[PDB]
């Protein structure tokens, strides 16, 4: 016993918020491009234009997802912004990792655009490509479903340990039921895999590491593009 209708409602609210701001790989009509498909180059300007537009669109969806999380809009507008700026890269990574097709070694974006590893390199990832693909491959054995990805994204976002929070205690209190919800959900879905909940939480460390490497890549990439990065990407990286 000790089940809670409030905790069940939180699981569904978070899963739906994620699913409604992020299509599943199976619901997308994949399409390709022949742009710099067979050889790595410093930067393909055509691919960067399409990729950075897809990144802007996903940052907007991440903000929509956040505003749907119970209690998020109850935090001060400064803390809402602080939390989004701090976790957006972590969430973009979790999201693109669910869009990895190992057989074809491709990533699929929300309009269905499917890029191979060389194309992901040429679109802007550059020296970060292989690490991102390695991260996606190591997330695959966890076999997380949409609810679990949604809950883990909400846990990364609602984090009281981010710098410059006005009400970190309030953020910590809001994160507590998200952790309870993920543990309850994960254990009930796969009771024969009790290590799944701590494996998901331990992934946050490598997710932060790959986000730090993302920020490092934005520095060098800036020197390669002809103009400034899209404004919402700049909001994320400041
Ligand atoms: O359509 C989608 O469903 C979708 C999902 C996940 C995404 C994830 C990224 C995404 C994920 C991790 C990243 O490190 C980045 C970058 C960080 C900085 C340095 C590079 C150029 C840009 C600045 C973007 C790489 C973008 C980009 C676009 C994405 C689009």
């Amino acid at each position: 016993y000790e089940l809670s209708p409030q905790l069940e409602e939180l699981i569904t609210k978070v899963s739906k918020a994620h699913q409604e701001t992020f299509p599943s790989l199976c619901q997308l009509g994949k399409y390709t491009t022949n742009s710099s498909a067979d050889h790595r180059v410093q930067l393909d300007l055509g691919l960067w234009d399409k990729f950075s537009e897809l990144a802007t669109k996903c940052i907007i969806k991440i903000v929509e997802f956040a505003k749907r999380l119970p209690g998020f809009t109850g935090l001060s507008i400064a803390d809402q912004i602080t939390l989004l700026k701090a976790a957006c890269l972590d969430i973009l990574m979790l999201r693109i990792c669910t869009r990895y097709t190992p057989e074809q070694d491709t990533m699929t974006f929300s309009d269905g655009l499917t890029l191979n590893r060389t194309q992901m390199h040429n679109a802007g990832f550059g020296p970060l490509t292989d690490l991102v693909f390695a991260f996606a491959g190591q997330l695959l054995p966890l076999e997380m479903d949409d609810t679990e990805t949604g809950l883990l994204s909400a846990i990364c976002l609602i984090c009281g340990d981010r710098m410059d929070l006005e009400e970190p205690e309030k953020v910590d209190k809001l994160q507590e039921p998200l952790l309870e919800a993920l543990r309850l959900y994960a254990r009930r879905r796969r009771p024969s895999q009790p290590y799944m909940f701590p494996r998901m939480l331990m992934k946050i460390t490598d997710l932060r590491g790959i986000s730090t490497k993302g920020a490092e890549r934005a520095i060098t990439l800036k020197m390669e593009i002809p103009g400034p990065m899209p404004p919402l990407i700049r909001e994320m990286l400041e």
